[PDB]
């Protein structure tokens, strides 16, 4: 278990993406402004509150020195930002009891604090989770392609749509289905609506792939590595959901632009591991902060370009779109 | 003619491919399963019976030392892998009756074997070659541009429709009207189906090609090396006829998901030539034999993360083209 | 001020294009010729004049020693070449009365002189500006994301528009709504055409990039570079627009041919930037006048092979779309 | 006069293209074949006569000692191989008597010889190049783009439409409207039409450019190099003409396929410059007609393949189109 989450943060840094869905998005500015950038506002709702900032800390590690070492840099990140912090799967906790690397809230009380389980678990041990990390939210991750590509993986799935009725019936926080970098597709989100699902996590590919990751493990397999949808062509093909679903977006985001881009395509909120991952291994928590910091600006700035004031404006906002996921429209 | 086959063999093994219409493919995975790995099932039918698996060893070689070295390795893999292995063209050992490089069977009793030979041989040798080689299927290639290129090649084709009516009057098990690497258009499949031919491999451009060796050998012409239709293309101009004739898609296979990609578009199973000949020249037969039936485990795992629990259900996936497939739809 | 000039020199011309939308233009031209090379006609008519020439030297520098050297020797291009200049922002002026880098007509009596101020200027300094520079044209540039990404950038907009009425109802010379190569949108020229506007400069993406520049100066946000639309799709999007408002293009333009492609498209008059600071920065006075008479013979020269006898005969001239402009006027 | 004609044999060897609109043309093949390839049959008809092949020498030289060297070179290639040979522009000739480069039917009485000379000839000179130089056909060369490139070149074009019009009625040989690779437009071949002109060469972008050629002279104006169409849009923007036309097609014809494909989209007849030119150029006079017997074998093998016993069988053949053409014929 402790060498796993230690190999996932190993190879996840390794990667080198090679297309961005980003890239492939244009949206069309706004010369003549309307707005100061002092009245630009950053807010969001979704998973049954209001949150001050619009991008998270996505779910990544625990289970091992290096995870307690990192998510601690993560919470003082969060805290100090104001900004969901997910820690990774809680699982590694729940088989030792004795492990101490996700908690961070009692050293952190203003944290907004959220946890992870796969869905492979039955809901004892989500509610389990639940109790021991008193978590905003949870997110629930389905991660097939992972799990058959791990020789320690899952074999079994004809339990998960009853366990994902389980938790939904069960859970007393609010649940987010949640992908894993091969971005969720629509079936999906209609089957989790009609179960109660209310929230998810589209998590596509152009970051960080497992399918790579559990491939530089096994040392096999390299020609499954760019598996699924784009985050973007997720987000896409999500269109019809995005006002009965709360839509998450993740996978491959660098920077405030992709934050952006995923906003105007009525996103609730855009999550980052990858690249918050890289920034705590290269700078200072004192220079993360800052930069996250840096963050919320150019939040505002990208948003006064576009004449948008509020969060919600930014679905008003006219785009092009070209190679891949032009071409991807064309068939839609 | 040994030479020749050898050539073949050496040529075949230098080509480097540049365009892979596969490539060009992208399928809409599942996020939330439904099956167990253990309950998805890879039989497919065609040419009158059902098959365990749904890939084969396509005609290559025999009617050379090193032919038979090659087809004793390629029986080893195939029987016990359980899977069809089709031998190269027999014309060779109808020509020198003392070659025994095609006299797999008597080894391996268990074997399912097929043979070849080109539609320019009267009806008569097929069904020479039938009963001497007793096959499950007899392969009856067209390979114009190959005999057009070949210093030593045909020159008269006039012939060819009467003999593909022949051979389907005539021949006792059933005929597989067999491509080379040029794409078999629809209205070759129209004519062979109005003859009585019931299954075709479309053999198409992205693999070996045979333009390329001949053109090695001849060391002219290589402005004709990408002749012809890439596999892809044949497979999606042929859809008309998926429900008539049997479609048996093979070029440029390099990996189990270019199998499901042929098996979504309606093919019922898959050849392999230079992926396979290239794995017995570099491992050993029982390393061999290790990746084969890793290829199994493999189909199953992406099946799991389609939501397929048959090869026919693999027809109900949904998919993106790009590139030069994506341009030609848009032409059809 | 005068360092911030001078770097504006130093990394406009430092900065290398890799996209260029007018290499996305093709022009049908005519095999068969009706004109002399003698009789085509250069006019065109915008800013409430008819002018000899459909291109002009645009907005650029003044405030510096570098400033004034410049602006001198861009004077002496001009006024030989009977072609409008146009200087940098006059506010360093307004700032610093004792700068002289503006004072190019008392020793060129003959130069078509236009100035230029921001919008976030109240209208008093715009009167200022037109009184003391006796200019042909004012321009009055929009530059929000330039001044977002500065340090000692302006924060507060909304007045911008409030501006724009005032310099529209007081300004008694000719006004330019002026972009500086972000790409004048569509709903920017409709809000400044109900306020009065009659004339534009698109000034698009596709050579000098303000938020490259703007970012080598604070070493920060490099990912918005590529901010804005390019200068083909600004004048295309722009399209309803042209015989109400009159269009001036700029941003990326290298040669002749690329002036040709705006007039194509309804442009009244082609602006260039860092194409002759080069110039300036490179070759003689006199050998930039050269190069410039020879732009003239190049225009006529290019319209004689398009069968186009006056400025206004290339609207008719037929054209093929491709790459980015083609993949976007399909969404149009 | 003589130096221009060695700076263009010069420079047209030197020029490296990098876009053949030929490679964006896919052919649909046929499987199954029909015909014997002793039966394919190569004649096609245009300018008043059957001929034995559809290939054919076209215009390059003649007037320096060079030109005499390469005419006899090509003369001997064309006689050998029963093709048309069109000499260079002869309008050397008519300005120096003396000139003996252009003769060579005295010693070649079975060639089939075609001259050349440009549309700003008045017709006495066309009379005159016709009358010594008894020629089968009489190509009249559109240049406009060369000649306003060229520091010698024409400037005065008035006249072309009023000299065409002399050319048609009163030239006793076929004539031919030829350009000279900036590809003929659907205009041009209308007013040609209506002047009694009845076959063209659309001479299109791909291969030999004269905008590169003038300009590598003059060490200016590389920016027009891409002047024009490419031979393949050239083709398919003149298709509404193609039967009341005969359309001769050439411009970066490389080999065989590249001449099939013209001929595909109703092309009479293709003609080779910069191909047979360096081919001169490199090997003996009897390997270049050894090479081009082949192409005649290469041609019949071709149209075999595409079950085609005719030229005019070629018409009928299915086709894929790609990149520049592909988008083009999306906006036609
Ligand atoms: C080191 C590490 C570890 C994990 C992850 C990622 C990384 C980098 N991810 C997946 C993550 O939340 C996200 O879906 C993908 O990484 C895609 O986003 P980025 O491209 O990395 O921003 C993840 N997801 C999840 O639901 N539970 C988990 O425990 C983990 N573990
Ligand atoms: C060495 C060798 C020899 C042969 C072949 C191939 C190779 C590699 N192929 C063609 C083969 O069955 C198939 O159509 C192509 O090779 C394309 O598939 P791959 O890309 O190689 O998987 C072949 N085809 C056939 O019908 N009869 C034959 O005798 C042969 N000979
Ligand atoms: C050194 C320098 C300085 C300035 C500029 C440019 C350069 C190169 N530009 C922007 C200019 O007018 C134009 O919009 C862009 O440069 C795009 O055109 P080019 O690609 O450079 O031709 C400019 N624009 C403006 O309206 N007022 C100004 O003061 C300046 N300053
Ligand atoms: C050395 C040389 C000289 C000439 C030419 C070409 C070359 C290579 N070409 C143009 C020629 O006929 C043809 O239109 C172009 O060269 C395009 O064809 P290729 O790509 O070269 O096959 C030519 N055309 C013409 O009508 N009269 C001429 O005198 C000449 N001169």
């Amino acid at each position: 278990t402790t060498n796993r989450k230690d190999e996932h943060i190993l190879y996840a840094l390794e990667q080198k993406s090679s297309y961005n869905s980003f890239d492939e998005v244009e949206l069309i500015h706004s010369s003549l402004p309307l707005y100061n950038l002092d009245e630009i506002d950053l807010s969001t709702e979704f998973a049954g509150r209001k949150w001050d900032f619009p991008f998270y800390i996505n779910a990544m590690t625990g289970g091992s020195n290096k995870g307690r070492e990192i998510n601690q840099k993560l919470a003082q990140v969060a805290e100090s930002c104001g900004i969901l912090f997910v820690t990774g799967s809680y699982s590694a906790a729940l088989k030792n009891p004795t492990d101490d690397s996700f908690s961070v809230k009692s050293s952190h009380p203003n944290l907004l604090l959220g946890t992870n389980i796969g869905l492979d678990k039955p809901v004892e041990l989500g509610l389990q989770t639940v109790e021991e990390m008193n978590p905003v939210l949870l997110q629930v991750h389905v991660n097939v392609m992972q799990e058959l590509l791990m020789p320690e993986g899952e074999r079994k799935f004809r339990s998960w749509q009853s366990h994902l009725a389980d938790y939904s019936k069960q859970i007393p926080v609010p649940i987010v289905l949640k992908e894993v970098g091969f971005g969720m597709d629509a079936k999906t989100i209609e089957r989790a609506y009609e179960f109660g699902v209310r929230t998810v996590d589209l998590s596509g590919r152009g970051g960080t792939s497992f399918a790579y990751i559990e491939n530089r493990r096994s040392g096999q397999r390299d020609y499954l590595n760019q598996w699924g949808q784009s985050t973007m062509q997720a987000l896409l093909n999500a269109q019809e959901w995005k006002d009965k679903v709360e839509l998450l977006v993740s996978g491959g985001v660098r920077n405030p632009l992709d934050m952006i881009k995923c906003l105007v395509f009525g996103a609730k909120a855009v999550g980052l591991s990858r690249t918050v991952l890289e920034l705590v291994e290269t700078y200072t928590v004192e220079e993360v902060i800052g930069i996250v910091q840096g963050w919320k600006a150019d939040l505002r700035l990208i948003m006064c370009s576009l004449n948008c004031a509020t969060i919600a404006d930014l679905q008003k906002v006219d785009y092009l779109l070209y190679g891949k996921l032009k071409e991807a429209k064309d068939q839609m």
